[PDB]
Formats: C-alpha cells, sequence, structure tokens
C-alpha cells in the first residue's frame, strides 16, 4: 500500500527482552556464540501486552521512545500485541490469562484496553503497531466445533471490535491474527476467514488504521519455503507467502485492500515438526530472516519477530495447572519452564540454528 506503517520510522527496541537476552548471552560459554546471542538485543520485536500488568511497561516504552527519537532526530515506532482476551486460547488444553468469560470478562477487557489508549493518547509523537489478539479470531472459523470457543465467540468478536475502534482513537496501526497457512491457509478455510475478518473490519467502522492481518505469529513456518514441509501434505498453501497471495483477492473484494506482515522470529530451520499444529517449544528451531520491509510481497508490509524466542511458549510439567500436552510432544523441548519465562537452553537453540547466520 502507500503507507507502510515502518517507513521514515526508527523501531524502539525492548528493554524487557533486552535484558533477557543479555542475562542469557552471559551464561553461553563458547565467546563467538555468546557474542551472536549478545546481538539479538539490537533486533525488533514485539512487545506482549498479556496481562494488565504488562500495562506500565507500555507507558515506560512509549516515554523512552519519545525521548529516544529527540536525541537522534527519528520519529520512533513501539511494537505491541494485545492479548488479553476473556477466556483466551479457547481451543487449547488449559485455560490462562487473567480474564473469564463468566466473571465480567468482558467488561475487564475493555478497561484493560482503555488503560493501554489511556497511555497511547499521552505519546503522540511515536507511532503504535499493534498485533491484535493472537489465537482469537482464527479459532472462530476452524474451532466453532470446540465448545468454549462456541461460548466465547461473541466475546471475542466484542472484545476484538472494542480493541480495533479504540486503539485507531489513538490512531495505533493495527493487523488482526490470522493464523497461519496450516490453519487458515487451507483452501477450503480462505473464505470462512476472508467473511470473518471482513465482517470484524466492518464493525469497527472500517477505519484505514486496521491495516490487514498478521501471520505466523509464535509460529514456524517458512514465509517462501524451497520445498514444502511434510507437515503440510494436503495443503497447497505450504508456507506463509502462499497463504496470503490467496487470501488477501478475497479481503480486496470486500474493499479492504489489506496488507500484512509476517512472524519469522522462529522459522530459520524448517521441516523441524512431526505434526503442523505442534506449536509448543519445537525442538531444533532457529532464529529466522530480520525483520525488513523487504518482504518480497506486494500484500506484505514486513516481515516481524512477533514471538520473542527464547520466551517459553508452555511448561512440559503435567503437574502445572497450565499444563498443556502439547508441550509434551516428542518435538517439543523439554523440560520446559512456565509460559512466557526464559527459556535458556531454547535460546541458545535459536542462535546457534540462526538462518541466515547471525
Amino acid at each position: 500500500s502507500a503507507n507502510n506503517p515502518w517507513t521514515g520510522f526508527q523501531i524502539f527496541l525492548s528493554p524487557y527482552y533486552a535484558n533477557e537476552v543479555a542475562a542469557a548471552a552471559k551464561q553461553i560459554t563458547d565467546p563467538t556464540l555468546s557474542s551472536k546471542a549478545a546481538s539479538v538485543a539490537n533486533i525488533p520485536t514485539f512487545t506482549w501486552l498479556d496481562s494488565v500488568a504488562k500495562i506500565p511497561d507500555l507507558g515506560t516504552y512509549l516515554a523512552s521512545a519519545s525521548a529516544l527519537g529527540k536525541s537522534t532526530g527519528t520519529k520512533q515506532l513501539v511494537q505491541i500485541v494485545i492479548y488479553d482476551l476473556p477466556d483466551r486460547d479457547c481451543a487449547a488444553k488449559a485455560s490462562n490469562g487473567e480474564f473469564s468469560i463468566a466473571n465480567n470478562g468482558q467488561a475487564n477487557y475493555e478497561n484493560y484496553i482503555d488503560q493501554i489508549v489511556a497511555q497511547i493518547q499521552q505519546f503522540p509523537d511515536v507511532r503504535v503497531v499493534a498485533v491484535i489478539e493472537p489465537d482469537s479470531l482464527a479459532n472462530l472459523v476452524t474451532n466453532l466445533n470446540v465448545q468454549k470457543c462456541a461460548n466465547a465467540k461473541t466475546t471475542y468478536l466484542a472484545c476484538v471490535n472494542y480493541a480495533l475502534t479504540n486503539l485507531a482513537k489513538v490512531g495505533v496501526y493495527m493487523y488482526m491474527d490470522a493464523g497461519h497457512a496450516g490453519w487458515l491457509g487451507w483452501p477450503a478455510n480462505l473464505s470462512p476467514a476472508a467473511q470473518l475478518f471482513t465482517q470484524v473490519w466492518q464493525n469497527a467502522g472500517k477505519s484505514p488504521f486496521i491495516k490487514g492481518l498478521a501471520t505466523n505469529v509464535a509460529n514456524y513456518n517458512a514465509l517462501q519455503a524451497a520445498s514444502p514441509d511434510p507437515i503440510t501434505q494436503g495443503n497447497p498453501n505450504y508456507d506463509e507467502i502462499h497463504y496470503i497471495n490467496a487470501l488477501a483477492p478475497l479481503l480486496q473484494q470486500a474493499g479492504w485492500d489489506a496488507t500484512f506482515i509476517v512472524d519469522q522470529g522462529r522459522s530459520g530451520v524448517q521441516n523441524i515438526r512431526q505434526q503442523w499444529g505442534d506449536w509448543c517449544n519445537i525442538k531444533g528451531a532457529g532464529f529466522g530472516t530480520r525483520p525488513t520491509t523487504n518482504t518480497g510481497s506486494q500484500f506484505i508490509d514486513s516481515i516481524v519477530w512477533v514471538k520473542p524466542g527464547g520466551e517459553c511458549d508452555g511448561t512440559s510439567n503435567s503437574s502445572s495447572p497450565r499444563y498443556d500436552s502439547t508441550c509434551s510432544l516428542p518435538d517439543a523441548a523439554q523440560p520446559a519452564p512456565e509460559a512466557g519465562t526464559w527459556f535458556q537452553a531454547y535460546f541458545q537453540t535459536l542462535v546457534s540454528a540462526a538462518n541466515p547466520p547471525l
């Protein structure tokens, strides 16, 4: 499109990921690998607002970005993930996240959005790009047979609408999560997905700040695979570029010339999964293509690192109340700590297996 949110801006580097990376690199013993690891702190990632507890951090990042821009003559851009729906991750094993539909979850979520908007409003010289709710709307395409998803459908739609509508009022550029090629990219899922995303865009007033969709968030697919990963058999859309090429014209016909961003933060190593749906701490993953607006596609505004590699996807300990058995599969790195916490051995392998090399 004419207006790529990233062009002309310098991305604010997460100091939280930077602190995780610095502490991680000091523990890596090979000096050459340690220095490569430390350099990861210079690679832009998204900050996950996975709880109200993360909102004060957001405020600090906005103010720091504003000052850094003034100190360097640049316009700064802060990258966030909105990730706190009630009954979050409805098709996953075990609940997670602080809000529940049964306990005023939607109202609590809208207060979470209000707190985020109240921060962003204070820093108009900082641009914000937000990924809207990974692992949400995609469930409403394929997973309505999951009763928790069926029962969450109206709440997910209302909450995503509230986020889009209110973040647009403060000029946030937004990409709704849209799964990945092995979820919504199956040819038969493309039209149902387009119909849902278009309805969501319409309900939020077709705001021009709703730029499009984010794909492969927290996943491992190739953007452009050299050959199809065996997990993809039956799906001609075996990588993200095939998925996006197939989906984008359906949105265009609805009057939404949508653009896309694609997570590649853990995509450096292909052909590492036994089944396409295996998502938790996949063993042998490597850091992938660094974020860039040189995307190779008319539809793609940026390759991005949304999920910060090294932060765990979930525990392998079956005694944890947060335990998801996906995190114990033969292709999941084990033992693994609780979701979001640092997984040092996994990070070291992400560095060692980075492609392109660090």
